[PDB]
Formats: C-alpha cells, structure tokens, sequence
DNA sequence: AAGTAAGCAGTCCGCG
DNA sequence: GCGGACTGCTTAC
C-alpha cells in the first residue's frame, strides 16, 4: 500500500514522523530535514523556480530548520523578501507524499476517553489537579475495546468492583443499562492504588498510543488533568510520556475575556468533540453538556442519578463506573451518525496538514495552495502583516413587511465560490484597475463596459483570462468533491420521503429492510417492494435513509464552509494571499449580480403578465430572489387544480421551464458586460410556497431582512410528504428563545401559513392559559455569558451591566458560602429567568449554567418568585404581535356586529 | 482563530 | 413611551 503520514512535528532541526509503512505497519521516524527557501534573483540566473508572478527565485538550501529560520530574521533586519514554506513541517510533508494521498482509517489510532475525578471542594481545576483520578474509560478503535481503570482506594473512600453483571442489567432490575453490544468489549481493570492505576495507564499508552485524541471536553479537562496529576505524583518527565516523542508545551488558549492552559502533546492530534461539534454541525445549542448533546443527537435520556457527582462514587460505585463507559460511547455514537472524524482525516490528508489543522481554514488553504504551486515549481510569497481594515460584503433588499401567498425562491449554486472562479480572481491574475462607475451603473447596464482584454469586477479589478489562478483552480477541486456528496445528501432526502409516504399504508407482515444504497435515488423495483413492506421495516429504513442523509449533509456542509472559507480569507489578514482588492471584486460582484437579476426576473415577469414597473421580486439576500408566484397561480386560475401537488408541479415546471431559462440568458448577458473568463452563475429554483389548496392559509409573510417564514412543498427536488416550515431570523430559529417558546410560536406559524386566522387565535388563547404549568426550564431564556468580571461591583451591577449578567449577579449572591453549588462559567451559557417583585434574590431575574436544574436550595424559590407574565410578554407575545403585524392577522379575535346576538 | 449585513434585547437618557 | 447611541448576542448569507 502507499505509505501515509499519521502525525508530523518539528523538534528543534529534527522533524518527528508518525507514519504507516508500505506494509501497513505504524513507524515513528527522526529525520533531519534540511528545509529550502528563495530569495529572488537577477534575470541572467538560469533557474527552474518563479516566484506566482513569474519573477526568478533562487534556492537557498540549509543546513538544519535553525539556519532556514535565522535566515528569514536576516532577511527581515536587510528588508528583502524571504519566499518559500515557513512551516518546515508542511515542506516536509509535501517532499515526502508527493502524491495524492489515500489513507486507511483502519490503521489509525482513533482513542476515545474520558476520566473520573471525585472533589468534595467544587470543580476539580485541572491546573492544580489536586484530586486523585478515579476511574479511566479509554476506547481504541483498533482495539474496537473499552479499557476501564478503576480505582478502589482512595482518601476520598473504599469501594467494591464494578460489577459488569450488573452494569448489563436494565434499571428496572437496578442495572446500569450498558449497551448490550458494547458489554463484550470491555476490559475491566481495577486497581488498589492511584499510582498503581496511572503507571499502568502510561504502559497501556506506551503499546497503545493514540494517533487522533478525543474525547468530551478533553482538550480543556481529561488532558491537562491527567498531564498534571500524573506530574504532581511523580514529575515533569513521567507526565511527558503522554507524548510519543516525550515532549509537551504548556500553551495558552486567549482572545479578549481571559485565558486558559492547554498542554500539547507532540505526536498527537487532539481533535476535542466539542470543537468538531462546534466547528462542523451547524447547530448553536443552549447547552454543550454531553448529556444535553446526547439527548438532541441520538434521542436518549439523561443518564440519572441521585445526590451530587461529588459523592456519587461513594454511594453508588457501580453507576459511577458505568455512566463513565457509557459517556465514552455516546461520543462514539454521535461520531457514528454525524462523522465528524471521517471529515477531519478528509481534510487534513487532502491538504497535507497535521489533521487538528483542520479547524483553521487559513492553515488548511495555506496548505493547499503551496503543494498546488510546488507542483509547478512555483514559489510562495513570504506571509505579511496587515491592519485589519473593514470592507464592503452582500446587499440585502428591504422587504416590504407582508403576507406574501405563493413564492418561488432562487439562489446561487455556491455563490462566492463561483464568482472567483467566473471572474478568475486570484492573487497572480490581478491584470490591472478601471475607473469606477457607482454600482446601479453597471446593475442597469449603462456603465462603459469596463474591460475588452480582461476580466472584471465592479469594484474596479481586472484579471487576467489566458489561464486560471491557483485560487480558481483550487477552490474548483473543492467544490466539485461538495457537489458530489450534496447529489448523495439530496437522493437520501428524496429516498426519505419515498419510505414516509409508504408509511401512510404499513401491510401486515413479518419482513426485513431492503439492503439497498441510500445515496442512490431507489429504482421501480425498489419502491414496488417498499409498498409491500411492515411499518416496522420502514421505519428501520427511513431511520438508515436519515442517517444516509446526515452522513452527506456533513460531507457537503463542511466542503461549502471550506471553499467559503477561502472567499473569506481573502480578507483576513492572517492568510497569506490576504488583498482585500480581492475580498471586495468577490462581495462587489455578488451585489451586482443580485441586482441584475432582479432587474432581468422582474422584466422577464412583467412582459409574460403584461404589465409594467411591477415589482415581482420581493426580497433577497446575498445570492437569492424570492418571487412572488400569485400572477402565476392566476392566470391559470386556483379552480382549475385539482389538489396542492397540481399547482406544485405547475410551479415547478414554470420555473424550470421558463424561469431558469430567462435567469440564464439574465446572466450570460451580465458574463459578456464584466468580459469574464467563464459563466458559471447558476441561480437554480430552491423552495416552491404557498398555502395548501382551498385553505384559508396566508402561505409565508416577512416582517424584515432576514426575517421571514414560508411553507414549502418542495425543496431543491425534494417533493416532501407534508408541507415543511422555512423560517429565517424568526424567534423560532434562535437558541436564546426558550424551548417551550420556539414550540409554541412555530405552531402559531404553522397554523397562520397553512389554516389561517382562526387556528392561530385558538391556538393562541390555549397557550396563554395553560403556559405557567410549562417546565421552569422549557420557559427559562438562554444567554453566552462573557465578562461576568467587569459588570461585577460588590456582587452587585455595574453600570451598564446587561441582563442576563445582572442574573448571574443575583444567582451568585444566592448560593454565596457554598463551595459545592454549581458555579457559573466564564464564556459558557446560562439560563434566565425573570423574578417578580419583592423577590427574596434582590433583583429582577436570576440566571444558572444551562443544560442543568438550578441547585435545590435556591430551586424551590425560583419557582415560586418566576415572572411568567414577563416571560409571556417577551418571548411569547411580543414576536408572535411581530408576525401577525407583519402578516395583516391578528392573533385575538376582535369585535363584531355578531356578538350582539 | 481572524468573511459582512443585520436583526432584537437591554441600558442609558433625551424628548419641553 | 419611543428613539438614538451603545453593548451584547445571535442569526442569514
Ligand atoms: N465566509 C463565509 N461566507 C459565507 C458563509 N455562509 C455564506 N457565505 C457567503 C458565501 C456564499 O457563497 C454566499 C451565499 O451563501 P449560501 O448560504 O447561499 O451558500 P452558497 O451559495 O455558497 O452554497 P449553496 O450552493 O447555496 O448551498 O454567502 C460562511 O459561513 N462563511
Ligand atoms: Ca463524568
Ligand atoms: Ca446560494
Ligand atoms: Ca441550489
Ligand atoms: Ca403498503
Ligand atoms: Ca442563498
């Protein structure tokens, strides 16, 4: 097989090499690299390399990395450029897997762990690690294992061994619950003593070193937890032994709130789940407690237990241990559905990085761009400081507020992306400046046209069109991997809706699911045998379809991200090909190009109508229209469908008939004006809205930029079995809305668009009798909580001190004393609620860690001092009066003639 | 980490 | 009470 790299580092002129040979067997290696660098060179010297603007470079060839890095000094203090790969590790890696390189996820150590750490004193810090360790659950994936370390004795008590009888046991028969399909993978190793526990742990480590580290939280705990404990009982040199190459940094984690200690561990790539969760789901959660996460991924309930953590060892061993394997698997469970590791090893190999670069795009682009230009015998510009500058991004269209019956939407097939690679905007191809008209100039089209050699935006760029940029061609790659695995997410949605539409009508009979390939839009034959099928085979294959689905939404998302990323570090000063003439060819294009657009639907519109100066186009943002189809409907005539699937198709068909048609020629035309290198503006139909036929439905409405709610029928080809709520903006989409909140204001929503004005003011008037027996934290808003610090006076609120940092205040004065009640953590989330007057808190709202019930000492006066009429007020009434404002509804039904009979 | 545009909650204070 | 200047937070792209 092809040999590939696991893990690289420098270590002063030595890099250190994890690799697998060509036999599949892991190595570690020491070499001593000699690292290349260029300076440029008179035109006279024969040479091979140029510079990306095609000036000559000489090679400097160095002794060791030292002398490379001494050099570029040098050059600094004499003020000429020092071209070339700075990051040796990254020249390394591209001298030594010249080559695309494919991987073995088989061969990779993928360890998954999590600890135990008994404190009777508050949170265990991990910089004092002061308490001993007591229990290790550590799963490798080679392995397929779970090595469980357990400690038996410790100043803090003496317990039996975990019994895995037990532990399989379900709770009804006072068992554990430990999946049934992991109690065979795990091996049980209890110990008499911490130090017999953590040596034995280090040679476990040693035979089994991981390659990828993960874990819950393990970046910011189990790992400088562990790193210092181990440290504390028997120093600095046995600690390093976490590091195959026994060296570690102590590195500080800092923006503008404060500061943290994470310990690097050379020789392993820590790719902590809660970054990949955050970095790659696409979710913003009121909570990040692994617990909260589980429940929201998978649909399983809390794991539960009586009393605090803090002496949950010493009542209750057995759980102790259990729950501790248990959260090992769920991370793993998690990983299973959303493979988040899958997609870093991707990435990091596509790009020849170290795989925990991949939650920087700079770094990842970086590194695709030098190995594309090292192919060419190109040379890299030295990286520059910049002040960081604003610049200029998208236009939105204000929308009038209102309902709005029948839309078709349309957006840009990877906007940016695609404008870089339209206008061919690239560092290299920079070809010169034209004088500006302003903006709506070039959108109606009586702007001189700006170039007839080269290629340009409305900003003033010009590029050049005799080859593609490296940026171009890059992003290229990238996005058609995208398109590959957003076609299998899409044929796993449509696949989705075929098995719930069968559903309607489950036979009875004993039968299996199809073994068939999700990712593939199923046959005739494989939706005759879905017809026959048990409710019970089809639910087994619309939940494998669903996990079809998320497995490509993550493999589409984060390739979109990461081609965005690169449109975006074009103005982020920390990349190398940093220009912000660039960043603004890139936004400035965009916002002509939606304005064109407009321009051309609404003149297309007006002459299929006959009429003039109307305005079809009703909003967009970015990249998108929103078209109001209620001509379209009319012209026909709503009696002359027969059902809400007829319109549909109608729709559908106008706007891949005759729309996406005008659309094209719209920016053929708008290609030929900027003189571009390529056409590739596709502004494909997205959702297809309105109410179901003969409803009293209102269809969608907006009540401002980026505030809007449609129901759609079809979304991108995806014809859905029922109707699906689009919603932007609205109180609905944000985690700060209370959960019971979100629920009930969607519901109000879903009843204006598909049932009308009655529905919604039934609905309304029974939330607003029975809300206060809602659960105190489905009604509780959800805030980030940054610079607690500075809003502190006292205990008390500092001038100007926000809301949700006043509850905090008040919260902390309450449970002021107690060493063991949950504290509040800088930068982490909490729940709010506000408190009536006369509370005995002392103030107007109280705030607590979210994801966990408030202390019982204080809970029971929480409860009893909640101001639900507040709560009502804010989060319920006043958007919901937003809506229906916006809407021309209203949600209590108002005086009539009628009511005097 | 370090793409911009833009919405709403809340504080402070003016607005005769 | 609303509105602006402002901070804070959170979305839509
Ligand atoms: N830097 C950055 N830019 C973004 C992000 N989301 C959207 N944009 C910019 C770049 C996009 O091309 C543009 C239009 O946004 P869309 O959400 O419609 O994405 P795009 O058109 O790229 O992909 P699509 O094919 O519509 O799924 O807005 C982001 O998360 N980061
Ligand atoms: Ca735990
Ligand atoms: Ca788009
Ligand atoms: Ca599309
Ligand atoms: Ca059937
Ligand atoms: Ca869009």
């Amino acid at each position: 097989m092809k040999e590939f790299y696991l893990t690289v580092e420098q270590i002063g002129d030595s890099i250190f090499e994890r690799y697998i040979d060509s036999n599949g067997r892991e190595r570690t290696r020491e070499v001593e690299y000699k690292p290349s660098l260029f300076a440029h060179c008179p035109e006279s010297q024969a040479t091979k390399y140029f510079d990306i603007y095609g000036k000559p470079c000489t090679r400097k060839l160095f002794a060791n990395m030292r002398d490379a890095s001494q050099w570029i000094k040098r050059m600094e203090d004499i003020g000429l450029e020092a071209l070339g790969m700075d990051d040796f590790k990254l020249a390394y890696l591209s001298d030594t897997y010249n080559y695309e390189i494919k991987y073995d996820h088989t061969k990779i150590r993928v360890a998954n762990f999590d600890i135990e750490v008994t404190s009777p004193d508050g949170f265990p810090e991990p910089s004092q690690a002061k308490h001993p360790i007591d229990a290790i659950t550590h799963y490798d994936s080679i392995d397929d294992r779970f090595y469980v370390f357990d400690l038996l004795n410790s100043p803090y008590g003496n317990v039996e061994e975990w019994s895995i009888e037990i532990a399989a046991k379900l709770q009804e028969q006072g068992g554990d619950e430990v999946p049934s399909e992991i109690i065979d993978k795990i091996i049980y190793m209890p110990f008499d003593n911490e130090k017999e526990l953590l040596m034995e742990y280090l040679n476990f480590w040693q035979q089994k070193t991981p390659v990828i580290l993960t874990g819950w939280n393990v970046e910011s705990f189990a790992i400088p937890y562990v790193y210092n404990r181990i440290k504390n009982i028997f120093g600095e040199s046995t600690a390093k032994r976490l590091s195959p190459h026994r060296k570690t940094r102590v590195k500080v984690i800092e923006n503008m709130y404060g500061s943290r200690e994470i310990i690097t561990l050379f020789g392993i790539s820590v790719l902590d789940y809660i970054d990949l969760y955050k970095k790659f789901s696409f979710t913003n959660q009121p909570s990040y407690s692994l617990d909260y996460i589980s429940e929201f991924e998978l649909n399983v309930g809390k794991l539960k237990y009586d009393g605090p953590i803090s002496k949950l060892r010493e009542s209750n061993h057995q759980r102790y241990i259990s729950y501790n394997i248990i959260a090992v698997y769920r991370v793993l469970q998690i990983d299973a559905k959303r493979q988040f590791i899958n997609l870093s090893l991707d990435m990091g190999y596509y790009a020849k990085i170290q795989i925990q670069s991949v939650f920087s795009p700079i770094k990842t682009w970086d590194a695709i761009i030098f190995n594309s230009l090292k192919e060419q015998n190109k040379v890299i510009p030295q990286g520059r400081s910049h002040p960081v500058q604003p610049y200029p991004g998208a236009f939105v269209k204000e929308p009038i507020p209102n309902r709005y019956k029948y839309v078709m939407s349309f957006d840009l097939t990877s906007a940016y992306p695609s404008i870089i690679r339209q206008v061919n905007i690239s560092p290299e191809t920079i070809a010169g400046t034209f004088k500006v008209a302003p903006l709506h100039d070039y959108i109606n089209a009586v702007a001189e046209r700006p170039s007839d050699v080269y290629s340009c935006s409305p900003n003033g760029m010009m590029y050049y069109k005799d080859r593609d940029g490296v940026v171009p061609t890059e992003i290229t790659k990238v996005f058609n991997q995208r398109k590959e695995h957003k076609g299998y997410m899409l044929a796993a949605q449509r696949n989705g809706e075929i098995i719930k539409e069968a559903l309607h009508n489950p036979n009875l009979s004993v039968d299996e699911p199809l073994d068939v390939d999700y990712r593939f839009d199923f046959s005739d034959e494989i939706k005759e045998k879905i017809k026959k099928l048990s409710a019970k085979s089809l639910n087994e294959m619309l939940f494998r379809a669903q996990r079809t689905e998320v497995a490509g939404m993550t493999a589409q998302i984060n390739r979109k991200a990461l081609i965005n990323g690169l449109a975006g570090a074009l103005g982020n000063v920390w990349f190398r090909y940093y220009d912000l003439r660039n960043a603004t060819a890139i936004t400035t294009f965009g916002q002509m190009a939606l304005q064109w657009i407009e321009r051309k639907v609404n003149e297309y519109l007006n002459e299929v109508c006959g009429t003039e100066g109307e305005a079809f186009v009703l909003y967009g943002d970015t990249d998108s229209i929103y078209v109001s189809a209620d001509k379209i409907i009319d012209k026909v005539g709503e009696s002359k469908f027969r059902d809400t699937n007829h319109w549909v198709d109608f729709l559908d068909k106008f706007a891949r008939e005759r729309m996406e048609p005008a659309i094209d020629r719209g920016f053929r035309e708008m290609c030929e004006y900027m003189n571009n290198k390529q056409h590739l503006m596709f502004m494909d139909r997205e959702a297809i809205a309105g109410p179901p036929l003969g409803s009293k439905g209102i269809g969608g409405f907006w009540t401002g930029k980026k505030r809007y709610a449609l129901n759609v029928w079809d979304m991108e080809g995806t014809r859905y079995a029922e109707p699906k709520l689009k919603i932007m903006g609205l109180e609905t989409q944000k985690s700060s809305t209370p959960k019971a909140v979100q629920k009930a204001l969607k519901e109000c929503i879903r009843r204006m668009l598909q049932e009308g004005e009655e529905s919604l003011q039934e609905y309304f008037k029974e939330f607003e009798k029975e809300f206060r027996q809602l659960n105190y934290i489905s009604i509780a808003s959800v805030s980030s909580a940054n610079n607690i610090a500075k809003y502190d006076v006292g205990g008390f609120p500092g001038p100007k001190c926000p809301f949700h940092i006043r509850g905090i205040l008040t919260y902390n004065r309450a449970i002021k004393g107690n060493i063991d009640a949950p504290q509040v953590v800088e930068g982490e989330k909490v729940y709010v609620l506000p408190l009536r007057e006369g509370n005995p808190f002392g103030d107007k709202c109280i705030a607590w860690p979210s994801g966990t019930e408030i202390t019982d000492l204080i809970k029971d006066d929480v409860l009893h001092w909640m101001d639900y009429t507040v709560l009502l007020e804010k989060t319920f009434i006043k958007p919901l009066e937003g809506f229906t404002s916006a809407a021309k509804l209203d949600y209590e039904k108002k005086a009539s003639l009628f009511d005097m009979f």
